[PDB]
């Protein structure tokens, strides 16, 4: 059986997202680190178990894949597709490697990030570093509970893990990241009932709005997608708040895992380009994407065998 990376993590209250590019000539150093990342995760995390819940998911971008590896590629691995809507744009920004580091405490994330970046010094250039923290009641920076409809258990494994459709890459996943900044001043100008019509759920109690009050351009309406065969197309999210009070920077770091980028990209198209019923996702009137990258997160045994 292929052993996946810790894509399906228990709930964690802290994250570091590290996105780097590989410098010309840095390939050999990167390949050595990829074969050691699971060993480093154990070295940093074991002595803080069982409450540390430290994990690192490592992702490789399309262009980086072709620099690092020869032979067969994951079937759906391509650069993030830029979406140029009438009003809103999803930008593509550079990123060769993703380290999605999660734990119950920021210090465990930081210790592992330090070991990884120590091994990659001189081989990579940092593009993005975000220290994420969840609100004590799973709220995001818009004050809504965030994670509620994530798939769990068997449903989550079926939604996120590559299987027989791409058998050489079984146990992998596709991660799409986007750093969003929120216009909190504009958002806080709305009544709670208007905010609820933007999201599609009740703010305090997190109960979904009935189908007869839920707007067509609400977030939950546009990211609810069914396949030709009537099944829900699901992704696994672990959205993390971040920011800087002095710079008035209030953000949501979006990460969505799926067994094919097609599911995440269908949701992004509905959000950014809209549908018959909806010009675009109302969440984007208060949320600006400033990064956008796609990564393949290989099976753990793929990284071990380099
Ligand atoms: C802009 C920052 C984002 C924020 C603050 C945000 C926030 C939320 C919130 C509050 C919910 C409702 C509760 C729940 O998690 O089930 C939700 C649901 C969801 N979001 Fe977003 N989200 C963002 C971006 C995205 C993006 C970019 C995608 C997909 C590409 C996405 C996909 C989903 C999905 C699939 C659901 C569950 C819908 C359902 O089936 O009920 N989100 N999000
Ligand atoms: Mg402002």
């Amino acid at each position: 059986e292929p052993e996946p990376q810790m894509v399906l993590s228990p709930l964690t209250s802290a994250a570091i997202f590290l996105v780097v590019t590989i410098d010309s000539g840095g390939e050999d150093t990167v390949r050595d680190l990829l074969s050691d990342v699971a060993s480093l995760e154990r070295a940093v995390g074991f002595r803080a178990q069982p409450d540390g819940r430290l994990s690192c998911v490592t992702g490789i971008g399309s262009e980086a894949w072709d620099r690092l590896f020869s032979g067969a590629r994951p079937a759906g691995l391509h650069p993030f597709r830029e979406l140029d809507g009438p009003v809103h744009r999803a930008v593509a920004t550079p990123g060769d490697l993703l380290f999605h580091i999660r734990a119950s405490r920021l210090d465990l994330c930081f210790a592992l990030a330090t070991e990884i970046m120590g091994r990659l010094r001189g081989a990579v250039t940092p593009q993005d570093e975000v220290h994420g923290f969840k609100y004590f009641d799973e709220r995001d920076m818009l004050g809504f509970v965030d994670g509620t409809e994530n798939p769990t258990g068997a449903a989550a494994r079926r939604a996120v893990l590559v299987g027989a459709e791409d058998p050489a890459f079984a146990g992998g996943s596709y991660a799409v990241v986007q750093k969003y900044l929120h216009d909190i001043d504009a958002w806080e100008g709305l009544s709670v009932e208007a905010q609820e019509r933007v999201i599609g759920r009740r703010k305090m109690t997190d109960v979904e709005l009935s189908d007869d009050v839920k707007p067509a351009d609400s977030h939950v309406a546009l990211t609810s997608v069914t396949g030709p065969d009537g099944s829900d197309l699901e992704i696994l999210r672990d959205n993390m708040p971040f920011g800087s009070v002095g710079r008035e920077e209030f953000g949501t770091y979006f990460i969505g895992y799926a067994r094919t980028p097609e599911v995440t990209e269908t949701m992004l198209e509905r959000m950014f380009l809209g549908t018959a019923s909806a010009p675009h996702d109302r969440i984007l009137d208060f949320s600006t994407a400033v990064t956008g990258s796609l990564f393949f997160t290989p099976a753990a045994d793929f990284l071990e065998d380099l």
